[PDB]
C-alpha cells in the first residue's frame, strides 16, 4: 500500500546518498559526471521497482529526477554537482511529505 | 477529475504572486511580514476550496506551505522573505509535475 | 457523515498512542526521532483514510501534526518529545470537540 | 465565506486581548475573575456574530472557551488566569489553522 | 423556525434517554463511563443538525451538555452518573421552555 | 494489457495533435507558448491515466515528454516549436514500436 | 535484471561507435556502406546476448535498428550515413531514458 | 520449450489471417491501409506474448514483419497489399521450418 | 537436555529478527541505535532462560553478543547496523552448529 | 518481571541525570552539597518502587549508591562530586548489564 | 546456594590476582599482554565452574570482565594495564556486594 | 508476613552474635578483621532470604549494616570492632521495633 | 507518598533542634528538664501529622522516640540529657535510611 | 471506620491473653521472659494491622505497650510479669472506653 511507497523513497534516497559517496575521493572536475554515472544504474532499477510495486510513485520519482537533472543542466560546470544534490534532496523531502524540506 | 487540481494550483499561485506584489514599495525589513499577512488571507480561501474539489491536493498544499514557512522560520530576518519565496514557488512547480523546478 | 471523522480520530490517536509506545526503552536522547520515525508511517495511512472517508478532517488534521512538530522544533532536545506529545493530545482533543483539553 | 470566519477569529482575539488587558493593575489573585468578567461580555457578542455570519464556526469557538475554562477551573488559584490565556490562545490558533501554536 | 429547534431539542433528549439505557446492566461504578461513552457518540451528529439547521440552539445546547458535565465533574465517582443525569435533563427542559423542570 | 497501453499512445498523440492545431494562426513568437500551454493541460489527463491503466508506459511517456522538452529548452525561440513537434511525433512512434520513425 | 539491460545497452552503442570509426577514412559515397557492414556484424552479437540476458530489450532494440535503416533508407544517398547515425544515436537515447536526447 | 515457439507462429499466423479478411468487402486501393491497422493491433499482443514465452523468436518475427512491411513499403499502392500478404506468409513458413514455402 | 539448548537459540534469534524490525522506518544513522535498545530488552530475558534451561549455552551466547557488539564498535557511525547484524548472524549459525555460515 | 527492574533502573538514572542539573550554575565547592541532596529525595521513592516492584534489585540498588557514596566519602572535597557521579554512573551500567561501563 | 556464588568470586580473584602476579618483571608494554594471556586461561576454568556450580552468577560474570576488556580496548598501550586492573578490581567488588569499591 | 520479618532479624542477630564468637581468641588488633570475615558471610545468606521472603525489610537491613560499617570505618584502629558492634546492635533493636535500645 | 514521611522527619529534626537550642544557656541540672518539657509539647503535633499524612511511619517515630527516652532513662542525671540526644539523632538517622548514623 | 478500631482492639486483647496463658506452667522466675516473648511477636502483627486498618489508634496501642513495658521495667524481677499484665489490662481499657478500668 502507501508502505510500499515510503520503502521506495527510502532506497531511492539510499541510492542517491550511495552515488553521492562515489564522488569522495574525485576532483571537482568530474565530480558531477561520476556521481551521475553510478546514480543512473541504480536509478533504474527504483523506478522499475516503483512501476510493480507503487505506479502513484512513479510521475512523482520522476519530477524530483527532472528537478535535479535540469537545476545542474543550466548551472555552470562548477555548480553542476552542488545543483543537483540539493534541488534533488529537497524535491524528495517534498514527495515524501517531509516538512523540513531546508535544513538543519 | 486531475484537471479540479492543476487550476486549483494556478489559483495557490495567483494568490501567491499577488501576497508578492503587496510587498513592492515597502522597506526590505517589511516585506516579509506584509507578504505574511496578504497571503494568510488568501491562503485558506484556496485551501478551503481543494478540501471540496481536490481532496487529495490538501496535504500536498500542504507540505509546500510547510516548506515555504519553515524555511523561512529558521533564516535570519534579512532572508526570510526570500526564502520564503524560492521554496514555495519550487515546491509548487514539484507538486505541478512541472518539469524546470529552478528558473530561466 | 460525522461518524466517518470519530473513527478517523480514534484511528489518529490509536498511531499516535502506538507511536509512543515504541519510545518504551530507548533512552530519554533517542525518544523523540524513534516516536518520530514510528509515528510518521502510520499517520499517512490516517490522513490517506481521512481523504477519502472525511475530506474536511484533514485540513484540521494538517493543524495538529504542524501543532505538535512545532512545539517540539522549537524546543530543546532534551523536552522535544514532551513537547510533541503534549501538543499533539490537546490539539486532537481540541479538533474533535473535547471540552477537557488538559488533564486528570 | 471563510472570510467571515477569519473576521470572527480576529474579533474574538480582540476581545481576548482587551479582557487581558483590563487585568492591568489587578493583583495577582484577582487577575482571573477580573479577567473572567471582562471578557464574558464581549464573548457573547463575538458568539452571537458567529451564529449569523459563520454558524460552523460556532462549536469550534465554543471549544477553545471550554478549553481555556477547564483548564484553569482545574488549577491552582495562582495559576488560573495564566492557565486559560495559554490554553486559550493555542486553542484559538488551531481553530485558526495557524501552524505555530506555541510560541516566539 | 421554531420548528427546527423543537425537533433538535427532541432528537438530544432521545440520544440522551438512549445513552442513559447503555447505563442499565453495568453495575454502579461503571454507569458514568459506560454512559458518557454512548452519549459523547450521538451528540456530536445533533450537534452538528444543529448547526446546519438551527444554529442559535448550538451555545444553548453546550450550555446545558457543560451544566451536565460540570456538575459530574465536580462529583464523588459515586454521584457523578446520577448528577449528570439530574442537570442534563433539567437544563434541557429550561432550554426547551419546559415549565416544570423538576418531576413527577 | 498490452491494448491498454496502445490506446494511450493514441490517445497522447491526439492530444499532441489537437495542440498543434491551435498553432496554426498564431505567428512565430506565440507559437511555442501556445502550443505548450495547451499541450500541457491534457498532458497530465493522459499521463494520470497511464498511471492507473498501464504503469509501465509512465516512465516510457516521462521520457518522450523529456525528449521534446528538452530538444526546445536549448533551441533558439526561432526553432523551439519544431524542434518540440519533430522529436515528439519521433519518440513517441519509437516509444510505440513504429519502425518508421521519420517519414513519408 | 534491470542492470542487464543497462549493459546491453552501453555494448550497442560501444558495437555502434566502433562502426563509425570504421567510417574514418571512406570517402563520403562509401561511409555509409562501409558503416553498414561493419556494424551488421557487432550488431548480431549485441542482439543475442540480449535475447538470453534480457528479452524484453529486443524489441526495444529491433526498433532502434529499424528507426534508422528506415531514416536512411529513405534519405539521398549523401545523406544516408548521417541519417543513420542521427536517428539511431537518438532513438538508442530514448530506449535508455536518457532525457536529453539530442545534444550538447 | 519449443511448443511454446510453435503455438506463438500459430497465434501470429490467426492474427494475419484474421485481418486479412478485414480487407474482403473493401475496395483494393484500401485493401493495404485497412489491413495495416487491423494487423498492428493483434501484433503487438503477439509479440509481448513471445517476449516473455519465447524470446529467441522475438528476433524471427521481427524478421517476417520487416520482410513484409519492406516490400509493400517498395511497391507500387496498387501491389502494396499482395507484396506484404506474400512475404508475410513465406517468411514465416521458413521461420516455422515448413519445407513448401510457395504454394499448393 | 540438548533440546533445551536448541529452542533457546530458536528464541535468541526470534528477539534478533524482531529488534531488525524495529529498524523498518528509521534513517540509517538511527538504525544501529534503534536496534541496539530494541534488542538489549528482549537479551536479557533470553540469557535468563538460559541461565536455568541451559547454562552451559549461556557463556556461548555473551560470546555471539560480544562478537556483534565488538564488530560494530570498531565500526564507523554508518557501517555498525550491518557490522553488527552480519557477525551476529554468522557468530548465531556457528554456535548453533549450522554448516553454511555465509549465504545463499 | 525483568521488564519492572528494567525500568527502575531507567527511573534511577533519570533521577541522578536530574540531580546532577541541579548542580550546574552552583560553583564547584556547592556542587557535591547540592546534587546530595537533590538525589537523595529522588532516590527514596525509587527504592521504595523497587521494594514493590522487584525487591532483589533493592540490594542492588544499595550498592551503587554504597559505591558513589563511599568513594565521594573518602576524596578530598573539590573531588567529592565527580567521586560520586563516575562511580553511580559505571556501578548503575555493571548492575544493568551494560558491556560498555566507562565510555565514548 | 548462596554459598557457591561467594566461593566462586573468591576462585576469579584468586586467578586475577595470580595472573597479575605475572606481570611481576615484565617491561611496562608488555604487562597488559602478559596479564591477558595469564588471565584468559584460569578465567575459563572459572566460568565453567559458574556454569555447573552457580549458573545466575555466569551473566554477572561475564559484566565485569566485559567492563575490563572495553575499559582497556580503549585505552592508550601504556594505559591498558591499569585501566583493566582498576575496572575489574571494582566491578567484582560490586557484583560481590562489597560495600567500599575504591580504595582503603 | 511480619512474622517473616521477625524471624528474619532473629537470623541476622544470631548470624552477628556469632561472627563476634569467632573474635574470641585473636588479640584486639586482629579483632575487627576476624568478626567482619565471619560476618561477611553469613549476612549474605540472610540478605537473600529477606530478598525473598520480606523484601520490605531489605533497605531497612542495610541501613542498619550501613550504620555499622560506616561507624567503624570512621574509628580509630583500636575502636573499630567495638564501633561496629554496638552500631549494629542497636540499629538492628531499632529497626526491630525493640524499644530498650541501649542496654542492662 | 514516600515524600511525606521525608517531610516528616525533616520536622521531627526541626523540632529536636530546636527543643536543643532551649538547652543553651541552662547549667547541667536543668538541662534535661528544660528540653524535655519542650520537646514534649512539639513532638505531639508532629506525631499527629503522621497519623494522618504517614501512618506507617508513627510506629517507627514511636520507636526513635523510645530510644531517647529509655536511654535517657537509665542514665545518670548528669549524662540524661547527652544520653537522649545522642540516641535520638541515631535513631532518626536510622529510620530516615542515612547511611552515616553516628558522625562527622 | 470506629469499627476496625473496635475489632483491633480485640486482637490485642486475644493475643495478650494467649500470651499470659503460655505463662501457665513455667515457674516464677521465668514468666515474665515467657509472656514477654509470646506475646512480642502477636503484637507487631497487631499493630501492623492497626497501621493500615486504623492508624489513629496506633499511638494510643503504643502508648498502652509503653504503660505495661516501662511498669515492668522499674519493677522487681518477681513483680515484673504482675506488674505488666495489671497496667496492660487497665490501660487498654481505657483506651477502649470502658468505664470500669479495675475489677469485679
Ligand atoms: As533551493
Ligand atoms: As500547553
Ligand atoms: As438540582
Ligand atoms: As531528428
Ligand atoms: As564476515
Ligand atoms: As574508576
Ligand atoms: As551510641
Ligand atoms: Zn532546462
Ligand atoms: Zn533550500
Ligand atoms: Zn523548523
Ligand atoms: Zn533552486
Ligand atoms: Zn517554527
Ligand atoms: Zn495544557
Ligand atoms: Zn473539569
Ligand atoms: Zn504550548
Ligand atoms: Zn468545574
Ligand atoms: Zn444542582
Ligand atoms: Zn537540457
Ligand atoms: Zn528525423
Ligand atoms: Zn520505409
Ligand atoms: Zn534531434
Ligand atoms: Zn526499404
Ligand atoms: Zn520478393
Ligand atoms: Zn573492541
Ligand atoms: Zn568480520
Ligand atoms: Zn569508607
Ligand atoms: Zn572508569
Ligand atoms: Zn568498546
Ligand atoms: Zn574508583
Ligand atoms: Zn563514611
Ligand atoms: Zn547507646
Ligand atoms: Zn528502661
Ligand atoms: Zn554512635
Ligand atoms: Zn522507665
Ligand atoms: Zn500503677
Amino acid at each position: 500500500a502507501t508502505t510500499e511507497e515510503q520503502k521506495l523513497i527510502e532506497d531511492v534516497n539510499a541510492s542517491f546518498r550511495a552515488a553521492m559517496a562515489t564522488t569522495a575521493n574525485v576532483p571537482p572536475a568530474d565530480k558531477y559526471k561520476t556521481f551521475e554515472a553510478a546514480f543512473t544504474v541504480s536509478s533504474k532499477r527504483n523506478l522499475a521497482d516503483a512501476v510493480s510495486k507503487a505506479p502513484q510513485l512513479v510521475p512523482k520519482l520522476d519530477e524530483v529526477y527532472n528537478a535535479a537533472y535540469n537545476a545542474a543542466d543550466h548551472a555552470a560546470p562548477e555548480d553542476k554537482y552542488e545543483a543537483f544534490v540539493l534541488h534533488f534532496s529537497e524535491a524528495l523531502r517534498i514527495i515524501a511529505g517531509t516538512p523540513e524540506v531546508h535544513a538543519v
